[PDB]
RNA sequence: GGGUCUGUUUACCAGGUCAGGUCCGAAAGGAAGCAGCCAAGGCAGGUCC
């Protein structure tokens, strides 16, 4: 489970964005995604860095659930 | 090494287009710009000077 799968599921619009800002990598292996990268999504989405880490939590909270779920 | 072809590879670190999203603007309209793709560079192989 990753974020094309979490993707594929007005605030669900801002999510796609920071998604859209993504490389294929970064979606697959979402924790990958550190300092330099969320800032390179965060402008590149037009959202701020902790809106990309919220993103990420929301991820990961739903990735524990895919195999406990 | 240079021309060229083929495969492959490359988040941001001043290429093109830039989906989506964003910024400025009362509006008319402006501007920046991620991923993609393309270009380009890297690693090889063919071929040629």
């Amino acid at each position: 489970f990753d974020l094309n799968d979490f993707l594929e599921q007005k605030v669900l619009v801002r999510m796609e964005a920071i998604i859209n800002s993504m490389t294929m990598k970064e979606r697959a292996k979402p924790e990958i995604i550190k300092g330099s990268r969320k800032r390179r999504i965060a402008a590149g989405s037009g959202m701020q860095v902790q809106d990309v880490n919220r993103l990420l939590k929301q991820f990961d909270d739903m990735q524990r659930m895919m195999k406990k779920m």
